[PDB]
């Protein structure tokens, strides 16, 4: 039993709300707004890990389904929100390595979260991060929910995505990861997209439009255009304020457009940026 319930967030599948137990210990309760659920919640069975957030039980009433979670005061949106354009390099660059890690464990554990951004990134006081939101999660080949436009924002899509594929793959979250990154550096959104059309172009404005020398066979995709506008490539250091060389140097493989290209989670944690 829980009470003293205080909305502290919305998605599109459920409520967030603060709550205690009694014995005044604090959780989140996720009402589901009525086998996703089942899906969502094997998912959250199997992911043990310091950046991913715990399950701890499930109530099943014939009206009423609650997923009970442990519970962090804020998220990334609202610390980037009250921020002055961007955060502070040595915290920045633990929210990445906290993220790299809590992504890493997933993808070796075949599940792609395929929503990532800062409204799903939890943060606590003592400034640990974890990933929470696995309604668009796919765990080996098998969808928590099917993935579409409509539902998920556009800012953190990955532009073969964006184009059609339908190839699944760990890259889709390194794709977010990279946008994100870029958000903490800047404090605002790298591409802000009001439709499909306008986050393209808003992506190949920056880094630049494919070719098939940059990207081999991207004519292939179903919503590649022959006739996109053409944009070179924008040297790093014009669009994003201070990031030292080797930050630079690993966003830049992050947001790889040819997804073959771009690199793991498991290398981004080698690269210098970080200790090793
Ligand atoms: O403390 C928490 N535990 C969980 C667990 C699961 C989710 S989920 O995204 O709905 O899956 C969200 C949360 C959660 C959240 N805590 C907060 C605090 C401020 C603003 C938003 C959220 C939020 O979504």
């Amino acid at each position: 039993k829980y009470h003293g319930l205080e909305k502290i967030g919305e998605g599109t599948y459920g409520v967030v709300y603060k709550a205690q137990n009694n014995y005044g210990e604090t959780f989140a309760l996720k009402k589901i707004r009525l086998s996703t659920t089942i899906r969502e919640i094997s998912i959250l069975k199997e992911l043990k890990h310091s950046n991913i957030v715990k399950l701890y039980d499930v109530i099943h009433t014939k009206k009423r389904l609650v997923l009970v979670f442990e519970h962090l005061d804020q998220d990334l949106k609202k610390l980037l929100d009250v921020c002055e354009g961007g955060l502070e390099s040595v915290t920045a660059k633990s929210f990445l390595l906290q993220l790299l890690n809590g992504i890493a464990y997933c993808h070796d554990r075949r599940v792609l979260h395929r929503d990532l951004k800062p409204q799903n990134l939890l943060i606590n006081r003592e400034g640990e991060l974890k990933i929470a939101d696995f309604g668009l999660a796919r765990a080996f080949g098998i969808p928590v929910r099917k993935y579409t436009h409509e539902v998920v924002t556009l800012w953190y899509r990955a532009p073969d995505v964006l184009m059609g594929s339908k190839k699944y793959s760990t890259t889709i979250d390194i794709w977010s990861v990279g946008c994100i990154f870029a958000e903490m550096v800047n404090g605002t959104p790298l591409f802000p997209g009001v439709s499909e059309a306008d986050q393209l172009m808003r992506i190949f404005r920056i880094l630049g439009t494919p070719n098939s020398k940059n990207w081999p066979n991207v004519t292939e995709l179903p919503k590649y255009d022959p006739n996109f506008t053409v944009y070179e490539p924008l040297p790093w250091e014009s669009f994003l304020k201070g990031l030292d060389e080797s930050g630079i140097d690993l966003l830049s493989k992050m947001l790889k457009l040819d997804p073959n290209q771009r690199i793991t989670a498991k290398q981004a944690l080698e690269h210098a940026y970080f200790k090793e």
